[PDB]
């Protein structure tokens, strides 16, 4: 149930149109906002039976060829953000550099390619009445299209031997499942280095029913006057002109604009906390105190070693999983322009030689913050976001445990060949940045050297904004499907879950209607 090596399939471009085209305006059965990780499979799925309009603010990935290879991963983060690029830069109010996607295919067009299924306990933990058999068939539908078993990479094999030696057991071999132990997982880079992404799932939609508008910046959700319902959207094109599209009958608008874009759009449309919106003189359409609340970013903490002999660059494929920390490492060429957000600030030393980035992820996390509007009218102006890293002490204690484990990993035989000096301790490695340092000093290391893992989620939670069917409570014909919906990560690497979730919810909408 896995995909082959092949070129990125752009056949779907035959139904992709510039949002300047006013013939796109009119009535549809479904409008999907955000052509990303969840939105692309969701729109393709709905188009099997119904007329779908998919609206995406970014352009097409062919415009930026470095999004199409493993080799280009760094380039897209190094590229300056001119407002059109696939990578949009931002800084949380915590002061931590970060990025989100602005491109058809969403974050699967810019990410590190790691594919994994949700922790199988995640479903009962949510309390949603999942159709579990359907979930697994949907995973296979995604995997058959874009996931492969990766080939060996020498550094990934080193790191896998070290995880095992350091006691991250058992050895799970090759597996897509999020389970304790060390494993090789799937990748959306194929064995030729070609990137596969959510946009390619548009190829599974019906070309007679699915229309895609790019450089369509959705500014407002439109509602009925009465029985409050969503009825359509306002979006502007790359020239600045405005356009309207509607749903009809028993159809629906679904927001799939991401952790950041979905709460932003809901607020701008008057769905959010009564007090906050009134203070901005935004008319309240549906008061809900949780829109933009419970927004999470799992911490990344890391060390960099500079081996005395060169190592080969590699994409992450080998995972070391415990309940309280998830670990990986990438080996990378040197660079003199930093990939934005790889390190938490722009003033961070640059590597002269090949290096290994060795990393630990805090699960959850338990610390949370919020998304608030910067402009009360302009969707192209980025919202304020704060994550409050390490405000919850359980997160800190887990970073401490993870950092001690990376210490054990640096002490393994597998890693010994990468020390500069053949001494007994780990100060035999050459480090880029702060090395590992008791308890109080690991806490200070965790707090001072944290970065984003880029796996941020929340802001429109099931049980706070949405019901168990992803419907916005109080409003008919409006749903939200993307990473804004859950308060905890489904696994170490969540694109698999959100690719699946797009199609799954699409199938649930088709079922309800039928
Ligand atoms: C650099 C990076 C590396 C990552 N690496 C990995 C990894 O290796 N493995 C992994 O599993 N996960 C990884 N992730 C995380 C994972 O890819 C994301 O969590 C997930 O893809 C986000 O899903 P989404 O649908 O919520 O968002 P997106 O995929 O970003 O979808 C949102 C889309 O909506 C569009 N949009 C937003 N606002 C509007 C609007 N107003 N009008 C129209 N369109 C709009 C956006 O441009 C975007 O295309 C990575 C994340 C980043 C940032
Ligand atoms: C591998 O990638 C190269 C470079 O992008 C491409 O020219 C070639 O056709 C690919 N191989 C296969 C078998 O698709
Ligand atoms: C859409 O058309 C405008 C010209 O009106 C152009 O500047 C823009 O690049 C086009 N976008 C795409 C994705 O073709
Ligand atoms: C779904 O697949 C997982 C493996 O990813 C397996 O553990 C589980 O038993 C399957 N569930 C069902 C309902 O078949
Ligand atoms: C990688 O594992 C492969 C499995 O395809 C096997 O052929 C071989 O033992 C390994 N190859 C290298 C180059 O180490
Ligand atoms: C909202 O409008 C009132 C006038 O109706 C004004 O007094 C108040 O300052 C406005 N607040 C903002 C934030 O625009
Ligand atoms: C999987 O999820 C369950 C329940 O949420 C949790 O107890 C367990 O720690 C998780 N397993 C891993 C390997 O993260
Ligand atoms: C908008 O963003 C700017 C610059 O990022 C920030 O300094 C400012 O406080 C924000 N304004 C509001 C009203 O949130
Ligand atoms: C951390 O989060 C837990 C679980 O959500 C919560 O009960 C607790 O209040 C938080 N602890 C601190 C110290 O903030
Ligand atoms: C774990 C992580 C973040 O994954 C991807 C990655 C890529 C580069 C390329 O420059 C460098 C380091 C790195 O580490």
């Amino acid at each position: 149930h896995l995909a082959n090596t092949s070129a990125h399939d752009f056949s779907y471009l035959k139904f992709v149109y510039n949002a300047t085209d006013t013939s796109l305006e009119g009535s549809y059965d479904y409008i999907v906002i955000g052509g990303g990780t969840s939105g692309c499979p969701l729109a393709a799925t709905l188009s099997e039976k119904y007329k779908v309009l998919l609206l995406e603010r970014g352009t097409i990935a062919t415009e930026y060829p470095n999004t199409l290879t493993a080799d280009g991963f760094a380039y897209n983060l190094q590229q300056q953000d001119d407002g059109k690029t696939p990578v949009e830069r931002f800084v949380s109010e915590d002061g931590i550099d970060n990025v989100r996607a602005r491109i058809l295919g969403g974050t699967t067009i810019i990410n590190a390619g790691v594919y994994a299924r949700a922790n199988i306990s995640f479903y009962s933990q949510t309390g949603i009445e999942w159709d579990l058999d359907l979930v697994n068939k949907t995973y296979e539908w995604v995997e058959d299209a874009i996931v492969v078993k990766p080939n060996n990479q020498s550094w990934q094999s080193v790191i896998g031997e070290g995880f095992l030696e350091a006691g991250i057991l058992p050895d799970n071999g090759f597996s897509l499942d999020h389970e304790a132990g060390t494993r090789l997982t799937g990748s959306t880079f194929d064995n030729n280095g070609t990137r596969h992404a959510a946009d390619e799932l548009l190829n599974k939609g019906d070309p007679n029913n699915l229309l895609v508008a790019v450089q369509a910046s959705v500014e407002k959700i439109l509602f009925s006057s009465n029985n409050l319902s969503a009825i359509g959207v306002i979006y502007t094109d790359s020239d600045g002109n405005s356009h309207q599209a509607f749903v009809r009958g028993n159809g629906e608008v679904i927001v799939s604009a991401g952790t950041i874009g979905t709460p932003q759009l809901l607020l701008l449309s008057g769905v959010g906390p009564e007090s906050y919106l009134s203070s901005l003189n935004i008319t309240v359409v549906q008061p809900n105190p949780y829109v933009g609340q419970f927004v999470y970013d799992n911490p990344r903490n890391f060390i960099n070693i500079l081996p005395p002999n060169p190592i080969e660059a590699s994409v992450v494929t080998v995972l070391g999983i415990r309940s309280d920390y998830y670990q990986v490492s990438a080996s990378s060429l040197p660079f003199s322009t930093p990939p934005f957000s790889l390190f938490p600030t722009t003033s961070y030393p640059l590597p002269n030689s090949t290096f290994a980035h060795i990393v630990s992820q805090v699960p959850g996390p338990l610390s949370h913050g919020s998304v608030t509007l910067n402009s009360s009218s302009d969707v192209r102006i980025a919202p304020n976001i704060k994550f409050n890293y390490y405000s919850n002490s359980t997160d800190l204690a887990n970073c401490v445990s993870g950092m001690k484990k990376l210490g054990d990993l640096l002490r393994t035989k597998a890693l010994e060949p990468y020390k500069a000096r053949d001494v007994l301790g780990i100060d035999g490695f050459n480090y880029l940045g702060v090395p590992l340092p008791d308890d109080a000093s690991f806490e200070t290391f965790c707090l001072d050297n944290v970065a984003s893992y880029w796996h941020y989620h929340g802001g429109s939670l099931v049980g706070k904004v949405l019901d168990d069917s992803f419907r916005v409570m109080g409003i008919k014909a409006l749903r939200v499907v993307d990473a804004s919906t859950f308060p905890y990560e489904p696994n170490s690497h969540p694109q698999g879950f959100y690719l699946m979730l797009g199609r799954y919810v699409g199938l649930q909408i088709l079922q309800e209607r039928s």
